[PDB]
């Protein structure tokens, strides 16, 4: 069983919610898809991840991208878990995109 | 955004495999997983294709990341279709992945 695997646009909407994703975090990806990926976090983190994303855009000084980091996750039902998060970042069609795999570490 | 997304190791192995690429192979992410990703495409490319991955991480120099291509997929069943192709680089814990979207130009 894999790990769950988001990817999201430049300007952090969800494009893409694996199954593993859906399993972990509660959302269908019809649900998850064109939300903004800060709704898969517990504050204060998500009030600031936009500003995460354009501070990378703006700089390209990486943090986790390439890195990784163990942070806190929250789930459609509000609770939270510790995870790994790895994050690449590609080009299609001439714009952007994030994908993040998430390793549940409970 | 495509919505079929495939992610491969260093070596060609798939480790993730999304619904939308379930569909378009007729392959099961469950049965993908450890694959090579050469049984996703015809020869000569399938022959050749763990020969493009080293060269790549030899030299860095792209041929289809960041800049796409129109190739040929295979199904489970033989069949054949044309299909653009995305693909970035990333890495998690210190190992190179990359990230494939795939169209079906069908
Ligand atoms: C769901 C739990 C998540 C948390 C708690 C989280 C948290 C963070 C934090 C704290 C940073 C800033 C790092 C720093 O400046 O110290 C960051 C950056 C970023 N995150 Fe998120 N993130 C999560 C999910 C995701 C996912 C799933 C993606 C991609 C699909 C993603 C994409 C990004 C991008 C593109 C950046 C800027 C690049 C960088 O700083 O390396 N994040 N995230
Ligand atoms: C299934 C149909 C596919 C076909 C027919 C195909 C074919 C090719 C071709 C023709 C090249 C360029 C060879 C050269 O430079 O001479 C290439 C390179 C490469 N492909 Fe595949 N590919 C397919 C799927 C994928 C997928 C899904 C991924 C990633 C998940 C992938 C990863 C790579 C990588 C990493 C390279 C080398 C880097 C580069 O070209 O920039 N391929 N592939
Ligand atoms: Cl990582």
């Amino acid at each position: 069983i894999p790990d769950a695997m988001i990817v999201i646009d430049g300007h952090g909407i969800i494009q893409l919610f694996s199954t593993a994703a859906e399993r972990l975090f509660g959302w269908s990806e019809l649900e998850a898809i064109g939300q903004n990926v800060n709704i898969l976090m517990p504050e204060p983190d998500r009030s600031r991840h936009d500003s995460y994303i354009s501070r990378y855009r703006t700089t390209s000084d990486p943090h986790i991208i390439g890195i990784g980091r163990i942070v806190t996750g929250k789930r459609r039902d509000g609770t939270t878990f510790p995870m790994h998060l790895s994050i690449g970042e590609m080009q299609s069609g001439g714009e952007p995109y994030f994908t993040g795999f998430v390793r549940d570490l409970t």
